[PDB]
């Protein structure tokens, strides 16, 4: 009957799903929609059916971190999701360019997790569906919201120690735009499961300058509003695209 | 100023913390206590002050999976936690011996995560603290609750695919007792940060037999009760041992 | 001072470059163009300035294999190249769907090389530029040439042995579309060097069926013609997009 | 047939076994016992039956290094040993706290070998039996011998070069107490073969300070005596527990 | 009928083969032989039958880089080659000792490729055949050409970046003599296929000093002539030693 | 003062050293010599000064296994050894060809240890000195003792479990000849410390057929004698060169 961790049935899963880390953000999103229906809330996983621009799609929280989000993503992908967009927060790895409150839309990720490696060899790319990427970009443009594009570092380590150096500076040099914790895992599971994925992120600080105070847990309100509008617009567009085809 | 994810202050961190994966379990635990004070609930991290046998210790949810729980464990360990017990659920890797509803107290874990390896070389052991392990066993004995002891596989993969073999059969052959998702990460962070750690776990099925229906999300009620009484008793003892 | 292997000057590098494995193919491609100027031919590296649709871009061969093509790509990327499209041949990993003579436009690749790992950690993705991918797709559509899209396995091993199993079946299960030898190396070097990359590939057989005679390195004529038309259209278009 | 390297029979293997690296230490241990029976001495592997406090248990040398000790431990574990305590020497990784002559009882180890990795994936822990650990600690207490506790780094490299940096400072930062060469291997083999293991070690120097002469393989004699008494007492105690239960 | 990349038949393969990176070099070697017969040229793989001192052996180019040369080497080893000598160019990893133009004959190599690892575990050595090494050395002394001997680093990376350190300095400290791109791949494939291998290399610069001019794409002409004389003489001796 | 583990002084170390695993073999060897002087016996490390064919060289035991032998080898290489030959026992990886009692002379090895990896990256070859190899082979030929040549797998695992597959069958398919536990470690330390190394090994069984009784660690006496004569002759011949 009910999925094991989402506690919703196969029949409640829609072709398009918006995922977010923070079950709090699901509440912020659902009020922006035309209407919504709360489906379930188990553990970190809160599921709401959204109605927006004539379309029906779930918004589901995935929790912090790749192993816990993989549980969510597998239950979605194995039970009928066709398109999953992650809308999340991130740190800037290009502090001269990308600042707090800026928005980045990402087409690929660094697999600095474990779960993707337990599913497929490390040489395999974490890459999004490029039409989902294009839809996110197009929606930002339609909405007159400037955005960055680039690779996300998805790292399982949020707090580094002083023993093993963090790879973040290496990846900055390699031109990764941003760092968060879940996108690579989504992308790999999606590819493996024939599910189209993408990622849009809001910057909350720069991990190179956390000792300087370059962090705020409270996201820039109008920029957060803009990201949700872009993410919802893209989900509705991909839902109408899916429904036609 | 509050911890970034826990959203409690450093002053609110007690020497002993009981951690669980499911925020819903915090409510089940806190009502077993003599009294409790709700502190915060942010993301999947719910924090309550428990009072039990005259002692005071936090109960905090850490969510599913090693990277998410590491955020919780670092915030506790960097801000004054001295002892942390994980009370969680697990699958049996020894189905002939360890059955649904049984309880395992674990002394060490397999580091099938990523974050511990981002903190220290993979050769380093995920090992719990002796006194914690011993207190858990002694409490089970006093409560007359049979338990197993053994190594946990802490794996970031809950749902395997058909491409890369799961290592679970290998580790069963190596005499690992159970599997869950967080314990190795706790142990390694605790060793690195000089925090004493331990784990007690309730069996909810067997991953080798999920296709036969050997799984139930609803934990055997009396055994969950016993596990909680053991964990709370050990937390209270360790809180007085710490004073001492 | 000439580039060490290409034997052309920095001054001769154009923003857009079309790369191919076979120096013989550079000569097939140039005659399709409006006009051309031969620049150099050293080792496997043949360089020709192409004129097409009022645009100017190099076509340069890179030889067989990741280490040799990296020398080519580094010399291009460090001396003024801004967009590099690889037009190559490949095997199908999905023989029921993708057949000899079909064309695949690839957005990402498996890094089964060494040189990319000597440049950046394994976890980093081999991923192409969206604009380049989109332009290649749009030109195929404008020419009414059907194409597949997907991930290529870029493997340094063409001939497997009987000791260490090939990962090709694993990657087929993982939904990789095709296999060749250079594309992951191109994509990683491009990302590190801020150069936009992409790949278009023609199927010459299926490695799973070589023992059945499912192979022919005489590429299907009208299909090779189609792929060259799309690649040249995309280069010309991207040359003007760069100018803007 | 005799065991290939120990050259004793399966029938001579006792439930409890004390192992040491140095065959010479088997000579210092045995004369401490009530009585002993010299069994065999083949290659670096010297085996004696010890009789101490009413109990009977082998003492066996395992040689220097993880691959050589694995041969010994496999022959013991595959032929009836149920408890193996290693009593060894080690270097300090915490020179401000742990000094030459001090004794450390360890309950897990860093797997800086190869043979354990040829037997099980690297993520698997090298961990001791915590009853064995507790018995060693309790014996140290009864004898009024202060001890340290913590993780040993078990490294196959004794003499580092200037090319690949040693991981020893890393592991010092990670709170590993001491370094030696065999304990991880014993622990992993014991876990795989259902044999309870533990480790007690005497400090002979600090590897960070070898260039300053912080080393002497002449072990502090009164502390070596103490370590032997703790190890023998723990073996005898575990032997009785074994016999009562079995 | 024809090998996929070399486009020669099995019947055209001689027991001894000289391999070189550059197809241009096959043309330069062949004209130096007593006579020759061009066989094939496809992609970067050019195949010519050489006749020298009464013996015959192919000279075949393998291209730049391990994956490209493995295609060539597999085709030779699986179709009847019995002895393969690589003659090539290299950088010095010992610049106080081994200079531009110097000649190094190598008995083993560092496996800094991927293809050898896709064939056999990384712990397996890249090692050449003794007789081949000894024959090379003996021809060198015969012709009174000083040579060095040691290990080559065969690295898939010619141009390092500033993110992941090159291991070349480590391998210099480890006493590797020189660096090039193909020899370890030849050695491993040879061992796996029961084919006897070896390497002779001429130094064209030092990768530690490229940023100060220690490089020249013109190989010292007379030292190069000497290297090739050594290589051809050895191929002839081995074609008889094999015989 | 004394070497930590060998318990001899640097002054006692000769240019050429013969190493064996078993201290009992040192006692066996020394009595074949013209004369000897017992120097030290500490732990597994027994040191004797041998006098054979007018030459002087140590014979020292290194114990079982790579980590223990590395301690012996570093002490030798860091205090004056120039040439080290290992004379050991091994299992056959090619049981149709190489049988109990056969002798193999080896010139490279699989690095299935840890200590070599803690000293240099895994891609680096474990390779013997080719002059030492040649000296061993020539000594065998002139004593009319047939020998095999090839790669040894040096594996830290003697007793495999049923969880992780042994790589031995893979290495047999890769044409490795025999398996033992120390040679790769010797070769790597020697290359790093500029010491010339080599290995001669007598087969005591086949690990693929241990469950059929294909083992006896009583080495074939006449064959052990032959190996010792070969190793001793090579040590002397190499010792005349030091100067
Ligand atoms: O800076 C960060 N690092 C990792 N994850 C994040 N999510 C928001 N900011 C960050
Ligand atoms: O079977 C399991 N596997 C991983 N985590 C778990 N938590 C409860 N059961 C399990
Ligand atoms: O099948 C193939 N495998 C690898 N490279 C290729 N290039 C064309 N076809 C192939
Ligand atoms: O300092 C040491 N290092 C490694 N092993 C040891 N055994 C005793 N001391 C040491
Ligand atoms: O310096 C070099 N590095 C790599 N390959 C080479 N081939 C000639 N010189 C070199
Ligand atoms: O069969 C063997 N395996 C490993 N080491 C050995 N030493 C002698 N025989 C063997
Ligand atoms: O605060 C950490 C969280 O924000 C972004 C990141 O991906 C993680 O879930
Ligand atoms: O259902 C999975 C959860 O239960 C136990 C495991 O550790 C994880 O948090
Ligand atoms: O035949 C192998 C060649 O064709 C395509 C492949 O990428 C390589 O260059
Ligand atoms: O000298 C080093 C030896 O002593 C302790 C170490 O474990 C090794 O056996
Ligand atoms: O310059 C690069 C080429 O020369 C030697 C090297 O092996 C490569 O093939
Ligand atoms: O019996 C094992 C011993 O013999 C040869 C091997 O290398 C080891 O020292
Ligand atoms: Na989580
Ligand atoms: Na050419
Ligand atoms: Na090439
Ligand atoms: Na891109
Ligand atoms: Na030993």
């Amino acid at each position: 009957n009910l999925l094991r961790h989402l506690k919703i049935s196969k029949e409640q899963i829609t072709p398009v799903v918006l995922v977010v880390g923070d079950p709090g953000r699901v509440d912020k999103i659902k009020v922006v929609c035309d209407s919504y229906v709360d489906l379930a809330y188990n553990r970190e996983y809160k599921s709401v059916e959204c109605h927006y621009k004539g379309q029906k799609f779930l918004c589901v929280s995935h929790g912090v971190g790749s192993a816990g989000c993989a549980v969510c993503f597998e239950e979605l992908c194995q039970n009928g999701a066709k398109v999953i967009i992650r809308a999340g927060s991130c740190g800037s790895l290009q502090p001269d360019l990308i600042k707090r409150g800026d928005i980045c839309i990402c087409n690929a990720a660094v697999r600095e997790d474990r779960v993707s490696h337990l599913l497929i060899h490390g040489d395999f790319p974490a890459v999004g569906d490029f039409d989902v990427y294009d839809t996110l970009n197009k929606c930002a443009q339609e909405l007159n919201v400037p955005v960055f594009n680039g690779i996300s570092v998805s790292s399982d380590m949020y707090y580094p120690n002083k023993i093993i150096p963090s790879r973040l500076e290496d990846y900055s040099k390699a031109n990764a735009a941003v760092v968060e914790m879940e996108l690579a895992t989504l992308m790999v599971i999606g590819t493996l499961r024939k599910v189209k994925t993408g990622g849009i992120l809001i910057v909350d600080g720069c991990p190179f300058k956390w000792d300087e105070g370059d962090f705020d847990n409270n996201l820039v309100p109008h920029q957060l509003e803009n990201m949700i509008k872009i993410a919802l617009g893209a989900c509705a567009k991909l839902a109408t695209k899916y429904a036609l085809e």
